Order: structure tokens, then sequence, then C-alpha cells
């Protein structure tokens, strides 16, 4: 079974099964099979995150568990969504249905289950902000555990679902809790030339999707996971030496008082731009989307991958770390130890 269609990339690898899980006992009955025969299962949504480095020893379960439903309390319009849900749709329906918040977030592919795990990002907003809790099943016992926005372990690029419980719970529901009173997240990019007091929902969503539409790389014609690479985040100190040389690499002030340095800068300042190691290409106007361009396969993308990392780690002394999740023949691998 070929991985192809399920891998933004273009990589084509195959899994021993392949199944679409409409329902969550499907999807528990799918993985008592699997695990019960040796296999490693690997939940999915629609690949827009993955590397497939390999061809895959299990199962692949596609979560199909669709349903939105909407929920009215005094302060909040709070939506439960199922898992297999289309990110991008949920997006534009809450802003059609009257729900203004989440418009900086649209465009991101994906499912809505696979958004706690990463904690989408984009245009200043975070998964996080909007997620009041998150329901999933611990796969090796039927039980559903819900998980609050607390309990989740969010932090930049990352949650609990990323290391401790990533092979023990899948994801079947989120709880994502909307406020009714919308402040416009107006601070990266072009929102910038925005008054806070003429902007309406409908225009922020118009500006971030004419970002993303002519700034990334569409997948119908270059298979990507987006961007690469996650933008390095540095303390104040560690900053402050960097921009004494470098003094205009674009950095964002986090909530801590550390600074993300923007990761497409970087890479271009290292003249990496254009570059093709195989038929896989470093994007030449988004840097840190890292493109199948000509039949790349997989270790086109890995040593491509350890280049940019090395010499934008030499040029900057920062060490770069890959945003997208590495598959290996049983399971998931190091990013990092891969690409070192
Ligand atoms: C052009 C482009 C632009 C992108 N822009 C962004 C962006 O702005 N911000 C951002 O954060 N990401 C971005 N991405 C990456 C991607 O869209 C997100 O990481 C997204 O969350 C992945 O969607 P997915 O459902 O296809 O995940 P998948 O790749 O299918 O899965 C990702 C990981 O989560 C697991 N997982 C997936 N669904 C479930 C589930 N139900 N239960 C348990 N585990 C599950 C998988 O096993 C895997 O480890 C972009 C990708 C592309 C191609």
């Amino acid at each position: 079974h070929s991985l192809k269609p399920w891998n933004t990339f273009g990589i084509d690898h195959n899994a021993q099964h392949i199944v679409c899980a409409e329902d969550e006992q499907q999807l528990l009955n799918a993985w008592q099979y699997a695990t019960a025969e040796g296999q490693p299962v690997l939940i999915l949504g629609e690949g827009s995150n993955v590397l497939f480095l390999e061809d895959y020893r299990g199962t692949v379960i596609i979560n199909r568990i669709k349903g939105i439903e909407i929920h009215d309390e005094p302060d909040a319009w709070y939506l439960h969504v199922g898992a297999g849900e289309n990110w991008h749709r949920l997006v534009k329906y809450t802003l059609q249905e009257g729900m203004p918040g989440l418009e900086n977030l649209a465009l991101i592919p994906g499912c809505v289950g696979s958004s706690p795990i990463q904690n989408i990002g984009a245009y200043g907003v975070e998964l996080q902000r909007v997620c009041a809790y998150v329901d999933s099943v611990e796969l090796a016992t039927g039980k559903q555990v819900r998980l609050t926005a607390k309990e989740c372990r969010f932090g930049y690029r990352d949650s609990i679902f990323k290391h401790e419980y990533q092979d023990r719970f899948a994801i079947v529901a989120v709880g994502l809790r909307l406020p009714k009173e919308w402040q416009p997240v107006l601070t990266y990019g072009d929102l910038t030339r925005l008054d806070p007091t003429t902007v309406t929902p409908q225009q922020v969503f118009n500006a971030v999707c004419h970002m993303r539409t002519t700034k990334l790389p569409d997948p119908k014609v270059n298979g990507n996971a987006g961007s690469f690479f996650k933008n390095p985040v540095v303390s104040a100190e560690t900053a402050k030496a960097l921009l004494s040389q470098f003094p205009t690499a674009p950095n964002y002030p986090q909530a801590d008082g550390s600074v993300k340095l923007a990761a497409g800068w970087l890479i271009d300042q290292c003249q990496l731009k254009g570059m093709q190691i195989g038929g896989a290409a470093v994007h030449r106007q988004q840097a840190l989307v890292l493109i199948n361009e000509d039949n790349a396969k997989s270790e086109d993308v890995v040593q491509l991958a350890h280049h940019v990392r090395q010499k934008v780690g030499e040029k900057f002394n920062v060490w770069l770390e890959p945003e997208v999740r590495f598959i290996g023949a049983s399971g998931e691998v190091s990013a990092v130890e891969t690409i070192s």
C-alpha cells in the first residue's frame, strides 16, 4: 500500500496496511488487530507533517472521525469538533457562521485532531489560544481520557502528545473555545498594515490567505511539509549578542521575554535558496520550506536538511530543529539525530 497520497511531500513508500477510521470504535478495533499481529500502528490525518524515511512495517489509520458541534455559553461559543475534520474548512465555517477568532490560522493543512499535537501556529496565534480541552482514547484500554488545555503541556511547537503520550493516545475530538469578544491579532507581517478600528474578521482572513497563497509552495505542484524547520527561539542574551553583528535578523518577543529568530532569514543569509540535492530543493522565496522538486526520495530530503542545518549552524551558531515528523520502518525517529 502506497503512502504517496498520505504524504504531502509526495514521497512514494508503502505501508503494510492502510485503513480509514470513520469512527472511534472502528479506530480501536483496527488498532487492537494490528497490534495483536505485532504491527506498529500510525494514526494520521492528511500527511501534511510527516516524512516517511523507509517503507512502513505496520498499519496506518487515516482518522476521518467527522462532526462539528457549536454550543453557546454567555462568554464564548464552545466548539466540539471531530479529529477527522479538515482545519481550513473549519476556519471558513466559523467565519461564515458568525464566529471570529480562527482567521490567522486559515489555510494550515491537516485535520483538527493534529492541531493539539504540534500546536499549529501562524501570524501570531497558536492553537493553545482557542483550545479548551482535548478528547482522546487510551488505545490500549478503550478508555476515553479528556485532557484540559493545561494537562496538554503546550509549548512552541509542542505538546504532551509529542512525547509522553504519542504512542498511547489517539485524538478523536478537540474542544475549541472561541470568545464572543474578538481581539484582532494584527501582529505579524502585512497584518501590521491594518488599523484595529477599521478591521473586520473577514479582511484579516483575506490578508492571511493572500500572504500564504503567494509566498508558500502549493503541494499540487511542489511536494512539501510547509516550513521544514521550527523558527529558533533564543533567550534575550543569546539574541542580543547576535543582533550586535547582524542587527535586523527579523525577531519577535515571546510572552516570556524570549526571542524568536526568523529561520527564513538565517538560511537565506547562507545563500542556500534554490539548492537542489537530488530532486529535493530549498524553495526560492520561502527558504524554510524544503520541497520535492524533481522526484525526490527521502535521503535527498534528509541530506539537504542536514546541509541546511550545517551551513546555518556554522555562519550563525544557531542550530536548527525540524518541525516535520520523521517516520522510520517501525515507527518515529529523532529528526535531529537523523539530520545531524
Ligand atoms: C503548505 C503547508 C503549510 C503548512 N503550514 C503550517 C503552519 O502554519 N503551522 C503549523 O504548525 N504547521 C503547518 N504545516 C504542517 C501541518 O499542516 C501541521 O503540522 C498539521 O497539524 C498536520 O496536519 P495533519 O493532520 O495532516 O498531520 P499528520 O502529518 O497526518 O500527522 C502529524 C503527526 O500527528 C499524529 N496525528 C495526526 N493525527 C492524529 C490523531 N488523530 N491522533 C494521534 N496522532 C495523530 C501523526 O501520527 C503524526 O505524528 C503546513 C504544511 C504544509 C504542506
